[PDB]
C-alpha cells in the first residue's frame, strides 16, 4: 500500500542486522552501539505497524518480531548478556527475518 514504507522497513531491518552482527562478535558491547540497534529496532516496529494500516505469513511475522522484541527488553537489564540469551534471540530474529523475507516474493 506504501512502497516507500516497505523500502523504510526494509532498510532498518537490515541496519539492525548489522548492528547485531557486530555485538554478536564483541563480548561485551559500548552502550552506544546496543542503544543504536535498539532504537533500529524500535523504528523497525513502528514502520511495520504503520503497514498494517498472505494474511497469515503477515500475522506469523508479527507474532515473531513482538517475541524478539519482549526478548530484547529483558536483555536490556543487563549489563553483560550470556551467549545462551543471545542464542534464543539470535534464533528468533532470524525467524523474523525469514518470514519477511518470504512476503516479498509475494
Ligand atoms: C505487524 C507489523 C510488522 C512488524 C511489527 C514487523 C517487524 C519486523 N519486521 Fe517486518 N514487520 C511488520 C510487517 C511487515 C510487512 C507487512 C512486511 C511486508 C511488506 C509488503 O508491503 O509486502 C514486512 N514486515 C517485511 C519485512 C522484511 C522484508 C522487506 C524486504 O526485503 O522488502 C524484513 C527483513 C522485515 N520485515 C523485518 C522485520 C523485523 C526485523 C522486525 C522486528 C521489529
Ligand atoms: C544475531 C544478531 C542479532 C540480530 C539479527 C538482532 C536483531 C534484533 N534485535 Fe538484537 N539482534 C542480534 C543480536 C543482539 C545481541 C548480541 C544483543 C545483546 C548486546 C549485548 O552487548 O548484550 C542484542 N541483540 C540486544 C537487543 C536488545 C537490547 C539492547 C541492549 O541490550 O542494549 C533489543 C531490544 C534487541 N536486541 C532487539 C532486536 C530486534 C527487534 C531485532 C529484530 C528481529
Amino acid at each position: 500500500g506504501s512502497p516507500e514504507l516497505r523500502e523504510k522497513h526494509r532498510a532498518l531491518a537490515e541496519q539492525v542486522y548489522a548492528d547485531g552482527q557486530e555485538m554478536l562478535k564483541n563480548t561485551s558491547n559500548s552502550p552506544e552501539l546496543r542503544e543504536k540497534h535498539r532504537a533500529l529496532a524500535e523504528q523497525v516496529y513502528a514502520t511495520g505497524q504503520e503497514m498494517l494500516k498472505s494474511p497469515e505469513l503477515r500475522e506469523k511475522h508479527r507474532a515473531l518480531a513482538e517475541q524478539v522484541y519482549a526478548t530484547g527488553q529483558e536483555m536490556l537489564k543487563n549489563t553483560s548478556n550470556s551467549p545462551e540469551l543471545r542464542e534464543k534471540h539470535r534464533a528468533l530474529a532470524e525467524q523474523v527475518y525469514a518470514t519477511g523475507q518470504e512476503m516479498l516474493k509475494n
